[PDB]
Order: C-alpha cells, then sequence, then structure tokens
C-alpha cells in the first residue's frame, strides 16, 4: 500500500500468535514491542530514546507478521510508549519512503 | 525521491536561516529540533517516548526548508539527541510510506 501520514501509521501485527497494533517507524533502528512472552534466549541490549537510554530484551530471529508481510529477525522487548517498528524489518517488508 | 531503509533517512533542512541535518521520522507526531531560538511566541509542551518525557518550547507558523521543499507549521525545540521531521511537516511536502 502507499500511507500516507496525516494519521499515525498504524497497522497490525502479528507475533507470538497474537495480534497486536504497533507504529511504522522510520525514526527507529530497530523494533520495540511491549512486554510479551517469545521464545528462546535474549541478550542485553542498551537503546537511546528521545528521554535518554533504557535497558530491553534482544530477542533474534523472532517470526512477525506486519501488515500482511512475513519478516523474521529481531525484536527488542521493554517499555515503549507504543510497539514501534523499526528500520530493521521495514527493509524486510520493502518499505520505502516517497515524496 | 524514493528513500531506503537500509540506512537513517536524514535530509538537509534549513530552519532559522540555518543549515541542519534531519530524521524523516514517521514515528514522531511533532516536528523537534534540537535547541535553538526561534521568532515569535511560543508555549511549553512534555514530549516523551523511549527513556521518558522531556520539556520543549513549541513555536508555531514556522517555515522550514526539508531537502529543497518549503513547509510551514508548528515546530518543537528542545534536549532532543537528534533533529526530527515529524509527521505534522512530512505531510505537507507529500512523503509516503510505500510498501
Ligand atoms: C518512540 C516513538 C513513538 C516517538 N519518537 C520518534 C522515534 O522515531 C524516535 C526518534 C529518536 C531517535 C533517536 C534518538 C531520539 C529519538 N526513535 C527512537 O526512539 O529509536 C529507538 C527506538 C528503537 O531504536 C532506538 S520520539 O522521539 O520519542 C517523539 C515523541 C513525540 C514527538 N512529538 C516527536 C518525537
Amino acid at each position: 500500500p502507499q500511507i500516507t501520514l496525516w494519521k499515525r501509521p498504524l497497522v497490525t501485527i502479528k507475533i507470538g500468535g497474537q495480534l497486536k497494533e504497533a507504529l511504522l517507524n522510520t525514526g527507529a533502528d530497530d523494533t520495540v514491542i511491549e512486554d510479551m512472552s517469545l521464545p528462546g534466549r535474549w541478550k542485553p541490549k542498551m537503546i537511546g530514546g528521545i528521554g535518554g537510554f533504557i535497558k530491553v530484551r534482544q530477542y533474534d530471529q523472532i517470526i512477525i507478521e506486519i501488515a500482511g508481510h512475513k519478516a523474521i529477525g529481531t525484536v527488542l522487548v521493554g517499555p515503549t510508549p507504543v510497539n514501534i517498528i523499526g528500520r530493521n524489518l521495514l527493509t524486510q517488508i520493502g518499505a520505502t519512503l516517497n515524496f
């Protein structure tokens, strides 16, 4: 699709069998999702946002559907205002910015 | 242009007579620029994301050139670690997400 930006670019994602809402976020390198159970091990990651740096859980090679497109990659889990899909997964679904 | 998301979507902007580098950010409601002086009245605002909140000054009816395109709108100014062009100005230059 072509998504205009008059409203928040919210899409439906599917991860761990659960449907959630997430924001398509070109301003984030990484993908951050609110607390949930994911399979396998995690490793520590520090990420920086507008308020500063926080610690999150990094799960690699997670299967996640994003607006109907399958991606498999790194998902960070931690305290976020909204689930955010970052460039690591936007590139997998073939997303570009155009004007 | 069509901007790939392999790297950060950074562009050159001109605001208040100054050239700056800024992130094209679909995940941001508003535009927020590292602290600088702007003309006219302002009011305080709190904005929050990863790492919590920061206090900023809200200036309305500010003209910015974004990669050569003039747009006008609200600009927030404060201690952001990165210059952010948010949806309120991305819409004005006709920016869309496509996949
Ligand atoms: C958290 C989202 C929902 C909203 N933000 C935009 C996001 O793109 C934000 C932009 C940014 C990048 C680097 C440093 C600081 C900020 N990226 C971000 O945090 O990257 C983290 C998460 C994964 O990778 C690292 S915001 O800055 O908090 C914000 C809030 C309100 C307004 N009016 C404007 C901006």
